[PDB]
């Protein structure tokens, strides 16, 4: 019944990268996000999503499954992942938007340092009511 695309900002090799040394854990619903402890000087981030995308009729588009988020600091260095354990609904949505609030306010509390996103991760920080955060200047 659904009309899926997969979009990818990501090749399967940086998708797949895991989080170096210790790191702190969060769940929300479905969501699941690993973050870096050591995170002083991170002085920007860029996120990055893979994932399967429900395509609505008018041309909308809704996160059905999220396959993997990638947020990267300054110099390329992972310092946050957010997966899913099922495929997403409308009633994820406050769980969505909560872990990710908590994503950029641990990097970003001062709400002053640049956050950017690849093409996906737009998409989906938008659906999250995440996208005023962003700084694509």
């Amino acid at each position: 019944h659904p009309i899926e695309v997969v979009l990818r900002d990501m090749n399967n090799k940086d998708a797949r990268q895991k989080i170096k040394d210790e790191v702190n854990t969060q769940k929300e619903g479905k969501f699941r996000l690993t973050i870096k402890r050591d995170i002083r000087n991170v002085l920007s981030l860029r996120v990055l999503v893979n994932g399967t995308f429900l395509k609505h009729p008018n041309g909308d588009k809704s996160l059905s499954t999220l396959h993997r988020l990638n947020a990267y600091d300054q110099n390329g260095g992972l310092v946050a992942k957010l997966v899913a354990t099922d495929d997403l609904t409308v009633e994820d949505e406050k769980d969505g938007h909560r872990i990710l609030n908590s994503l950029f306010e641990r990097f970003d509390e001062g709400h002053s340092k640049p956050i950017r996103a690849a093409e996906t991760a737009v998409g989906v920080l938008s659906q999250f009511g995440q996208e005023h955060r962003l700084s694509p200047e």
